[PDB]
């Protein structure tokens, strides 16, 4: 396996790409930690064998839960900071400081503290002739704003910033840092995601395949950034939307107009 | 002038940028709220008249009361420049702690966002679009919101917040007639002095990575303040005007001719 | 006038954009001549008088020609517009014809280049930077710098090369004291008429895609064309001015609120 | 093997990049043809056997007779990389000639346009899509796609080009099931021999731009090449991977810990 003899932690692990990711490890021969909510974690089985749950959430338990990981694998080569509050508010003119508060503290702070305890935990480690990996999961929100939704947006840029800066610190370290960005992902397991008939329409439109991805078309970049292969990708970022972030009047195209 | 009889709110409006931009402001017959903390507002001059001073604190309660006021003086609200910013480095990402981070992603970040969404429901209550023109709203990020200094992550993190959060902002505010903008800044001299970026091995990076091969000066950033703010500009809006003397356009500009 | 006693080249200066930019020059003070082929020329008036009409051909030969008498007309140059483009989709890109592969990079990548290197060697020739002050090439490339439309492979890859060869200039050139820049405008209604987004399925796709849900007119283009030109903008190059009533900042805007 | 029972096409396959693509297709059990000029072809060796050497001269004429007769050979298409690419700078772009704007344009630009419209078609002819997953395109790019070196507007503009070619394919191919990304590399070197940037200021200036503070080399760059040829890769269209070490995420990287 491509990853094999690797000690991977994948947050947000009960989710859909973060399930999608620990499953690919597995597969690829890494041991990995699975870490979310323990509620969620409690409700989640994984089609491969081996995962090691240890319950979290996205400071004092972040630390408690890493250190605890770490313990378990005996060190660390490679994080994948998954964990994230997604969906709208509303206008942003309605916008309440509880719900701003909210979105920059677990997904911009959240991954900001994760990935912090991940690199010293790496360098402690051992870090550095081939390099640990730190992959963050951010958006096509990251770089183009959805409306309503104006919280969720800011801390996706954050996210984005915070990886290049990380990859730009961390690099004598041993370390590679590079953001996954996914486009629509239908997580329901029922592609039901995107029905409701207005949003299906401009999924349509908007994305060039004219649909949504599915959790494992995103966990596969998360082997490619993890594998030793990729020892010259750092600072970048992977987008995965079937082309939404590439196309304009996509409504327009032959087989939609 | 280019905004005459505009009432304008600019924070961050006793330092450099801000200031320049208070200045070009009031030159081009707006009306000027300058919005900075009370000490630095007190240590100021500007070389224009007519800025109406009001402290500020970018906690929340400060803004809210700090911006009400503001717009009561001015008798309504056309233009925000959200230029309030804490700016520096730390040290490597693997030593930031949680009161820096904290400190940076608070104050630029949500005191932005805060200061943001207070200005545009006053822009609002005060009319935006009504006769066919828009209200403006104008952030100051920075080559920081697209690429990484080292040794900064949580001042680089914060400009990224900036830069989605401007689009955000522009996108949701487009049907209640108000367009919004960044302005990224390169690096700006804003000693008076020309003596920001003089230490040895700095002035050399900049002779490499700036195309134009020195740092800017902060009336160079506020004329773009005045283009964004004007009515010309109506069918602009999430988007940046990057202001960098060819940095973010450029690479391996140490071998060029000239410099090589 | 911002651009009093400024020397201006203008091409496509007949089209929508070119000239309301040769028509927002005029208004500023500046010296402007006015490139277009000799038949549209012949069809256009301007509302501002001052116009210097000069035939072109975006051959070789005639570019330099035309070039060459435009300078010797005004006596230098500082601000060249390259505003000349050919637009329009042909098909899918299976089907795309050698002919029109051609004619498009030869037409807006190859003649701008040409016309920006005539440019910028007779701003050389005339002193750029001597009194401290820059002369200034705007290129005129589109959201499809950046972001593909469908069926217009030939026209959108033309952009992209644009856009690049754009920063090249602007690496190259910032020695010689020219500043260079992009403006990338999104849809553009050019008929006079209100009609040129009115196909009903368009119609619709423009409310969806665009923030601020309608085309822009010339005149919303020509205002960054003056900024750009202008003394104040001395710390700018390299970089792009989107124009596009957030097109390009936007995603799912068909979902908006006011939309759906 | 990941690309096993696949059929591939890799152009500049005698080169470095395009050599260490043959190679990690070849270990991963797919068909390929190596289409290279035909001199390199006769001076090149692989490490891995099964490569189908075709001659080609990125000459349209040629360019069809070679793609015809590899698809030929490997009984369909699935997979195409373009990797055929003329390098270097030339000076100045005030001294820019004719010539060397032509060749890169015509070498780069139109003959990656040539090669993946007789690419796209055969994939088509052969029934891209059918069994639910689609064929790929992956174009070479560069980091001069997005930000200029200086001396090398020709080289520059073209990459462009092909970026936004890129996408305008994307676009188009996906209805027709065929998936189009490009691959952006910083500083490769090609020489096998450590030797590539060891001139002295170029060496000083990789340190201070690319964070990882060397060139990749050649296997560095295919293995993405793997990545977006496998079936794993089905939702990523349009897109670009970028192999640079840090290069384009980096600002004033010589003012970094371990540097100054
Ligand atoms: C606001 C929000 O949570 N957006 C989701 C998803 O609903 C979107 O489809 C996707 C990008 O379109 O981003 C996200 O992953
Ligand atoms: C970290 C920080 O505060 N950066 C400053 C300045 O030091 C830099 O020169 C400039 C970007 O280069 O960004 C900023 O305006
Ligand atoms: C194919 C083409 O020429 N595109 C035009 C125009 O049709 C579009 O509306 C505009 C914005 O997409 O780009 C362009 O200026
Ligand atoms: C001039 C030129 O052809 N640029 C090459 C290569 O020489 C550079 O090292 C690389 C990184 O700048 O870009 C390119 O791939
Ligand atoms: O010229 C300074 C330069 O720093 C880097 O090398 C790159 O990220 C460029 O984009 C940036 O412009």
């Amino acid at each position: 396996g491509r990853l094999a003899g690797k000690a991977a932690i994948v947050t947000g692990a009960a989710g859909g790409i973060g399930r999608a990711t620990v499953e690919a490890y597995l597969r690829e021969g890494a041991s990995v930690v699975a870490m979310d909510l323990a509620p969620r974690l409690a409700a989640t089985r994984y089609e491969e064998p081996g995962a090691i749950p240890i319950a979290c959430d996205l400071r004092a338990a972040i630390d408690a839960a890493m250190a605890d990981a770490v313990a378990r694998l005996g060190g660390l080569d490679i994080l994948v900071a998954g964990g994230a509050l997604k969906g709208g508010t509303g206008n942003f003119l309605d916008l309440s400081d509880a719900d701003w508060d909210r979105y920059v503290d677990v997904n911009m702070t959240g991954t900001f503290l994760t990935c912090r305890a991940g690199a010293r935990a790496m360098v402690a480690a051992g870090a550095g002739g081939r390099s640990a990996r730190i992959i963050t999961i951010g958006s096509v929100n990251s770089f183009m704003a959805e409306p309503e939704a104006a919280a969720y947006v800011a801390a996706k840029g954050g996210v984005a910033m915070l990886t290049r800066a990380m990859a730009v610190d961390l690099a004598r370290h041993g370390i590679l840092v590079n953001m996954i960005a996914p486009g629509p992902v239908d997580v329901t397991g029922n592609n039901t995601g995107y029905s409701e008939p207005r949003l299906a329409e401009q999924v349509l439109d908007e994305v060039a395949l004219g649909r949504p991805g599915l959790p494992e078309e995103v966990a596969t970049a998360a082997v490619f950034l993890a594998e030793d292969g990729s020892s010259f990708i750092t600072g970048s970022t992977i987008t995965i939307d079937g082309g939404l972030s590439a196309m304009i009047f996509g409504g327009m195209r032959e087989g939609r107009r």
